[PDB]
């Protein structure tokens, strides 16, 4: 079985991650009751890996605005903090999928990716194409395969605003991108303003 | 296109890594020629920013080896350059795939993936399965999502000899998950010997 690694964690705060990760596997609709409550439990083990991760990254950097540190000793001593956060997620990034690998395939993987991430690159995907449907084949994969890659960072992401901050970082890659392919990204949203109104 | 990003770099080196890439991308055998190079060029790329990664951190590392520091001091520096390494290899990751989806499919980087690590994970799983026939399905699927997970480190490592010890590491970690569930791997290794001679 995949055990629950719950040792020494406020009750209330374990609940809430396994609240989290049920509802997340429940949308898989597996057949199998002991496989759904596996992957249950890889998942919640992950929130919790990267909880443990935050809270020494957190710990470092309270420590040295605390202390008497100034210029760029005190920065690079932050920047050391996060670099150290970084190498964390890094080296235990590739060892959930390999996990979830055990019990589901490359599609349910997905679909736990997107529980994990609200569901935001099917959400910002079909708003883009929405917005500005002149759009090329080749803009669409080139917007799908960055968000595609903003998943990846934000699963690892620390909680929901961080996670709606990094997609943010690469929305605004997209836009760039755009506006440098020579799409007027103003007018392309007046023009689904009114085409939202006349769809009525 | 996609440019090589081969400025101011020693003509002999970049010549090394575009033959290396070309060979990757050769046996692809792709038919659309200008796609090929695109390829080829991701390829080389990921290579040099590799390379720029890991001369960084031999340079950190060199200045500390050489400077004063002497105990939990000097370590702790020497944590703090490889921590710098792997928050580098994090932050360029994700994109290296999201590059060569805008031109392959996912069979095809999984293919370019095996051509960076020498072809590692099916040598070592068909070798693995030869040596052991009893295996069950379990330890199966196990053994080749550890070894999925190691290409995803040995891709990103210096030098052959960094992959090929990248790959040994979770080699061991297969090695003692069957010891654990009772396999005695120097009888199997006989055993796997007398198969050899006796198929001949």
């Amino acid at each position: 079985a995949v055990d629950l690694n719950k040792e020494n964690r406020d009750p209330k705060y374990v609940e809430s991650i396994v609240n989290r990760s049920q509802k997340i596997v429940d949308k898989l609709g597996l057949t199998d009751a002991k496989v759904a409550e596996d992957v249950c439990n890889v998942i919640a083990n992950r929130y919790f890996e990267l909880n443990d991760i935050y809270e020494i990254r957190d710990a470092k950097v309270k420590a040295v605005k605390e202390s008497g540190l100034t210029g760029d000793a005190k920065n690079e001593a932050l920047k050391a903090a996060e670099n150290e956060k970084d190498a964390a997620l890094y080296r235990s990034h590739f060892a959930f999928p390999a996990s979830l690998s055990l019990f589901l395939n490359e599609e349910q993987i997905e679909a736990v990716k997107d529980g994990m991430t609200y569901g935001v690159v099917k959400v910002t995907y079909e708003a883009t194409l929405d917005m500005i449907p002149s759009l090329k084949e080749e803009e669409k994969v080139q917007i799908y395969a960055w968000l595609v890659e903003a998943r990846e960072f934000a699963m690892d992401a620390e909680n929901s605003n961080k996670k709606h901050a990094a997609f943010g970082k690469y929305k605004g890659r997209i836009n760039n991108y755009l506006a440098k392919r020579g799409y007027n990204l103003t007018k392309e949203r007046e023009e689904w303003a009114k085409r939202v109104k006349a769809r009525g």
